[PDB]
């Protein structure tokens, strides 16, 4: 295994996978690393089986009806592996924590949002829908825009929501387009 945390990339008290060599620290994992299970597969592992299992959840599709669905099982575990990926990202410590917000010539956003407080409502299944967790993680990008207007921290917002949409665009397996 890995020496180093997966999505963090520092060493500590690591977790391995095993079915894969990735390791992780207890709350890096989504969802935290399981108390007891010998053996124990990570969230990418897990999401691999999901698609060898049915192999056509592969083919393309609308994000209209991506959106649409209920949280069972799977998606509940899709969106925390899309979650995951965007805190792999090291500029997710931009918007992991509870903003604040007092600039000349801005005004703060109406609803606040952040990835902690995210990955908390997907752990109390706050979300009956796809589209309330995407909702939710395209507001932070959104709010972030919005409020540092022309400075060039802008930019964060734009680089992170990149790293959101393409990730998004391969789990939920989203048509191909030009
Ligand atoms: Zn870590
Ligand atoms: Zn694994
Ligand atoms: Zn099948």
């Amino acid at each position: 295994n890995s020496n180093i945390c997966e999505v963090c990339n520092k060493w500590g008290r690591l977790f391995c996978c095993d079915t894969c060599p990735r390791s992780f620290h207890e709350h890096c994992h989504i969802p935290s690393v399981e108390a007891n299970k010998n053996p124990w597969s990570c969230i990418f592992c897990r999401i691999k089986t999901i698609q060898e299992r049915c192999p056509e959840s592969q083919s393309g599709h609308q994000e209209s009806e991506v959106l649409m669905r209920q949280m069972l099982p799977e998606e509940q575990l899709k969106c925390e592996f899309l979650l995951l990926k965007v805190y792999c990202d090291s500029k997710s410590c931009f918007f992991a924590s509870e903003p604040y917000y007092n600039r000349e010539g801005s005004q703060g956003p109406q609803k606040p949002m952040w990835l902690n407080k995210v990955k908390t409502s997907l752990n109390e299944q706050m979300y009956t829908r796809v589209e309330g967790f995407v909702q939710d993680m395209r507001l932070i990008f959104h709010n972030h825009k919005e409020f540092y207007r022309e400075d060039k921290f802008t930019r964060l917002g734009i680089q992170v929501q990149d790293i959101f949409e393409k990730n998004f665009r391969n789990i939920f397996a989203i048509q191909e387009t030009s």
